[PDB]
């Protein structure tokens, strides 16, 4: 009877077990290896995952995301605050914490970030057991190094509340290195970087590995960077296009620009594999259509900044840890927006040409690491 690891994301979640010498990832009930860190809450039915995201635009009060963003941590925090702004869905104080309050079944109620995140650690267990074929107990979940005692504690809690024995929180870089067998090169120390961009939150990590044991030497990052702002880049170019092509200001309206971000997404990553994508929506502002495109170079200039920004916290993290360029071992790219080209290439030209580990899915990665130290904690 497996024990499963499980990547609790930010933006998105992630579940594998290791079966047989080899780490395998479950796919969702629609054939997705990842899933949306999303709840939604309806006069009759709670959703999790791909169904949470697809409604969001038509149930923005009571559609939760962004949990681990204030997980363990106070309601009068200055970042809780802050992000409190740019969420539809109401965030309340509870004796000093705080927490989610929607409308669910015609009633009021009010949920914990770690409830909330329970929501997705139980449906990433169902998808788990269900793919197995009997009842999962046990669990390594991941977190980012960042993390405090508290957010670690109330990360542990969404396990427990899931209705799993939390058998280690580890951090997500470690579970990264341990996916690439970092751990497992013996009497020899090794330096890794993790580069890990996903959908919210962008973190480099350095790490030393000492006879298979782990130091962290130093972090960097910008927690308010990552995929999603990418996203929004493309949803003012095409605001703006609208506007020029049909004289009209959709910013205004709430669900317009959502379906938009939507379409956009999709097409961001259709742009890591080909250098044009096609946007077709259907009926976006007053009956009108929407039918446009854009070339990956096209969206690598509206990105240029943010791209360029993901080197300095490299830099630093290098300072920091009291290492160059040179010195690396390994690197390490963790995070689905690591597959975007204009990425990988600049972190190439700033390494010197040096090749990249990506044989590991990127956005696969931690739960892959998290998959590996499970099934060795049950022996
Ligand atoms: N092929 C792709 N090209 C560009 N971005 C991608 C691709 N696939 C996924 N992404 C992006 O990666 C982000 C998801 O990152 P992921 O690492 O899976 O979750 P998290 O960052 O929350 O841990 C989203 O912004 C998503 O749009
Ligand atoms: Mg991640
Ligand atoms: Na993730
Ligand atoms: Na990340
Ligand atoms: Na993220």
């Amino acid at each position: 009877a497996a024990a499963i690891g499980i990547d609790l994301g930010t933006t998105y979640s992630c579940v594998g077990v290791f079966q047989h010498g080899k780490v395998e990832i479950i796919a969702n009930d629609q054939g997705n290896r990842t899933t949306p860190s999303y709840v939604a809450f309806t006069d009759t039915e709670r959703l999790i995952g791909d169904a949470a995201k697809n409604q969001v635009a038509l149930n923005p009060q009571n559609t939760v995301f962004d949990a681990k963003r204030l997980i363990g941590r106070k309601f009068g925090d200055p970042v809780v605050q802050s992000d409190m702004k740019h969420w539809p869905f109401q965030v309340i104080n509870d004796g000093d914490k705080p927490k989610v309050q929607v409308s669910y079944k015609g009633e009021t109620k009010a949920f914990y970030p770690e409830e909330i995140s329970s929501m997705v650690l139980t449906k990433m267990k169902e998808i788990a057991e269900a793919y197995l074929g009997y009842p999962v107990t046990n669990a390594v979940i991941t977190v980012p190094a960042y993390f405090n005692d508290s957010q670690r504690q109330a990360t542990k809690d969404a396990g427990v509340i899931a209705g799993l024995n939390v058998l280690r929180i580890i951090n997500e870089p470690t579970a990264a290195a341990i996916a690439y067998g970092l751990d497992r090169t013996g009497k020899g120390e090794r330096n890794v970087l993790i580069f890990d961009l996903g959908g919210g939150t962008f973190d480099v990590s350095i790490l030393t590995i000492d006879d298979g044991i782990f130091e962290v030497k130093a972090t960097a990052g910008d927690t308010h960077l990552g995929g999603e702002d990418f996203d929004n880049r493309l949803v003012n170019h095409f605001v703006e296009e609208f506007k020029r092509k049909h004289k009209k200001d959709i910013s205004q309206n709430k669900r317009a620009v959502r379906r938009l971000r939507t379409a956009c997404e999709r097409a961001k990553r259709t742009l890591s594999s080909s250098t044009q994508a096609s946007l077709e929506i259907d009926s976006l502002f007053e009956g009108i259509d929407f039918y446009t495109s854009i070339t990956r170079a096209r969206f690598e200039e509206l990105c240029s900044d943010l791209f360029r920004s993901t080197l300095e916290p490299v830099e630093k993290a290098l300072r920091d840890a009291k290492l160059d360029k040179a010195q690396i071992h390994d690197l390490v790219l963790v995070g689905g927006s690591t597959r975007i080209p204009k990425v990988q290439k600049l972190l190439q030209d700033f390494f010197n040409g040096r090749d990249l580990n990506k044989s590991i899915n990127p956005d696969e990665a931690v739960a892959y690491g998290a998959a590996v130290q499970a099934a060795i904690l049950m022996g």
